[PDB]
RNA sequence: UGUUUAUAGCCCUUGUUGUAAUACGUCCACUGGGGACUGAGGACUGCGGCUUGCCAAGGAUGCUGACAUAAUGGU
């Protein structure tokens, strides 16, 4: 009807940031899922 | 028992190593993580930052899932 435009929205989307211990190459335990 | 570093050492003063360190107090417009709650508003204006543009700068978005033959919300 009015077609509220929504308002700017100043959220961009940056790299995360990993932990410093998940380095590529480590042993790794898995918490959830099916395994 | 009595004595004065000897076959243990200790206390006091000064020098030195010294601009010693450390604790405590205070400050950083220094910095790295963990947790929780909230997302009001709804074109554009503004104040700023980095450089027409981009931005954490006048209030959340993005990426996915699963699930509807159930979850949620009730009564």
């Amino acid at each position: 009807y009015r077609e509220n435009v929504p308002k700017k929205a100043r959220k961009a989307v940056r790299p995360t940031k990993l932990r410093a211990s998940l380095a590529p190459g480590t042993v790794c335990i898995l918490l959830a899922g099916r395994f």
